[PDB]
């Protein structure tokens, strides 16, 4: 490994994978909107799609794991790529309602989880000491990248249209590719379906009770960022724009994902485990005492502490599996991981609102936010134990 | 080299090749018309930017053949094809003039030359023995592709706009691209300008020779096919369409192409050059007897036979040049010459036109556009005595 060198030219490449395919997807909203402009001129299926894209990208690792382990880090992600600039041009092409879905939902998510997986798993192959280092680097610039790219998104859209807007989510795809295009290996690489599906990672019971408790903790990930921005537009009003939470949760997302990358390197073994534990307790919490401010000046600091809480888990997430499975077997255990989680984080928001809807309060939907990162702590605390 | 296999794949890809390159650009002048089009609602340049790209793609071979010898022809093939990509894309973004010429021009042509010219030196890497077989596909496929381009493209154009049609032709680049990244290797790979620019294929004045020939040849090769287009519309009216010209011009030379490819497999050394030679004179002959017939009977005669000619000489060419040089110096033998053939190519037509004007009449214009070819037909013919 060289520790260095090459492979931050390959950090490069992560970062503008995740950077592009997250940012592209927290804008799909904008896009909604203004294809609510074009509706005109001449029903309730925005979120669905929305949330199809990034299901689908978490469906789709069990399996791409299985060719990141076959094929390669090169060959998966380039391939993911390219389908998903592919997805954004027939996208830009279509002017429909069912074909758009399909083109964008099961193409642009198929191919941002084949070029999202390997991007991990090669900054793996590369670093394998500064693993930690290397993941709180990509983890802030994704984050600032995601951030940035709703700006230029809105202004775009608010210019002339929304098939150049695909346009250049297209292009942005392309040089997705190209930048992929520099994962050079670096480690050697009836019955059909038991060697391609092996789950020979699911033994070493560490990993799944690791795996447990990271499932269960993020059934409340998605809630407290989109049910936190309506409650305080809806309630909490007569602020000035508002833009103080998420300008605040965005920079400390950004300076927590770095310093857990570099404090993570420091820990010697599954101790790293307790990292999570701390900030999974945290987490909860920190939504639990969200609605008990009267006044934006606790909310601020309750942003503060949740965006770091969020940079501290996604940044400290991958190399612990490196650690756990070792490097070998390291992709399909962020494969599964990453299938595992599919599931309560598309059922968290969902539950959140059907609570909100049924007691009329955001209270209990906080409360149950916070609870599945307590639950997860427990696990992952009584993990490193054996 | 396998003599097959695997090289049909890579001939595959080199005919994806030329065909979308030369079509796109056959179809160029429709893309003016359109802009006509969008010209009003709100100069005489068509002329230049069309043959500023293709004479772009000649004199930047001269270059891409250094690289293509240090590079490699993977690597140079998916540049070319990524930097046409960018220019077809950016032609479809903007909407201006001067940028609009800047962008197809450069980006356009020099992507095109640096993806073409690879194209033929693997073909010449993989097989090596059939390289006239396989040039005659990829001559005959490609022709089929070209003359295929301009119909779906004009109905694209008349559905609904310029901008569409070049995103149609940006993902056509971007599919040449994937094709062209299947160029794999088969054969070993102020002083600095005296190294890049060694020019010891210039020694064996044998190639001198031929190149000089080929050159001088090609200055009447352009005129007889827009010209004669144009001659036929202005004088020769009161016939039904006049598309049997073209058809036939068309399927002649795609079966003549085919044929050369085979036969040329034939014959055993630098006898190859003779094929040129009577080719060549033919083609002058058939210049010079087109206007000579009062009705379209003897036209479409002297179409098929300037057809079977023209597609004779393309499909020969470079067969004989690694035939000539060997394979290892087949790379820069190939570029010098495209390089050389540069000019005389812009300059025919340019000269028969003003010929026409000056006279007013198209006699002169043929006539000087036939003895090109015969000067070329008697300079190869003494080539091979040596
Ligand atoms: C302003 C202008 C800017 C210009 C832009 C910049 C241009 C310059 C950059 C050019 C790119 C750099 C050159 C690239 C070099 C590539 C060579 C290389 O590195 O190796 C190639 C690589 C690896 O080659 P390799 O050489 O390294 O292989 C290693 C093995 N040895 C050591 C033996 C050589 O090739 C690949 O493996 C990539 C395969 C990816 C396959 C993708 C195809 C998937 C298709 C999916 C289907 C999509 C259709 C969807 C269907 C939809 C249906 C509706
Ligand atoms: N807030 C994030 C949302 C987000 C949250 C989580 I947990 C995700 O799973 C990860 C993340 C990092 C890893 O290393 C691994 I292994 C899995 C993903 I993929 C996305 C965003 O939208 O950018
Ligand atoms: N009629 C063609 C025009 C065209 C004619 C000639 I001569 C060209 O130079 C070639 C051709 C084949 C070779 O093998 C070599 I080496 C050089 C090119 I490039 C294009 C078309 O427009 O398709």
């Amino acid at each position: 490994p060289p520790e260095g060198g090459f492979g931050w030219v390959v950090v490069f490449a992560a970062t503008w994978c995740n950077g592009s395919i997250f940012g592209i997807h927290n804008s799909v909203g904008i896009l909604y909107s203004m294809l609510l402009e074009e509706e005109k001129e001449k029903e309730f299926q925005a979120a669905w799609v929305g949330a199809l894209a990034m299901g689908m990208i978490f469906f789709c690792s069990p399996i791409v794991s299985i060719f990141t382990d076959r094929l390669g880090c090169r060959i998966t992600a380039t391939a993911g790529a390219a389908v998903a600039f592919i997805g954004l041009h027939t996208s830009s092409f279509t002017s429909s309602l069912s074909l758009r879905y399909f083109t964008y939902g099961i193409l642009f998510g198929c191919g941002c989880s084949f070029a999202f997986q390997p991007s991990l798993v090669i900054l793996g192959h590369y670093f394998q000491r500064r693993l930690g280092l290397a993941n709180g680097v990509v983890s802030a610039g994704s984050s600032i990248f995601s951030m940035s790219f709703p700006f230029l998104i809105r202004m775009l859209g608010d210019k002339i249209k929304l098939a150049q807007t695909f346009q250049v989510l297209s292009t942005f795809m392309f040089v997705l590719m190209l930048l992929s295009l520099t994962y050079r290996p670096l480690l050697p690489s009836l019955a059909q379906l038991r060697k391609y599906f092996n789950m020979r990672v699911f033994r070493q019971r560490t990993y799944r009770i690791w795996a447990f408790g990271i499932a269960a903790a993020a059934l409340g990930y998605f809630v407290p960022y989109v049910h936190l921005m309506k409650y305080v537009e809806e309630e909490f009003s007569e602020i000035k724009e508002t833009w103080v939470l998420l300008v605040c949760i965005g920079a400390t997302s950004g300076l927590g994902r770095l310093v857990s990358g570099h404090i993570s390197d420091s820990i010697p073994g599954l101790k790293k485990i307790y990292l999570q534990v701390l900030s999974f307790l945290l987490l909860g919490l920190m939504s639990m005492m969200i609605p008990l401010c009267r006044d934006f000046g606790g909310l601020i600091v309750v942003c503060l502490f949740l965006g770091l809480c969020d940079g501290f888990f996604i940044t400290i997430m991958a190399p612990i599996a490196f650690e756990l499975v070792g490097p070998m077997q390291a992709s399909q255990a962020i494969g599964y991981l990453l299938g595992m989680m599919a599931l309560p984080m598309i059922a968290g928001p969902p539950i959140a609102g059907l609570l909100r809807n049924c007691f009329g309060d955001y209270h209990v939907a906080f409360y149950f936010a916070g609870v599945p990162p307590i639950i997860g702590a427990v696990i992952l605390f009584f993990v490193p134990l054996m």
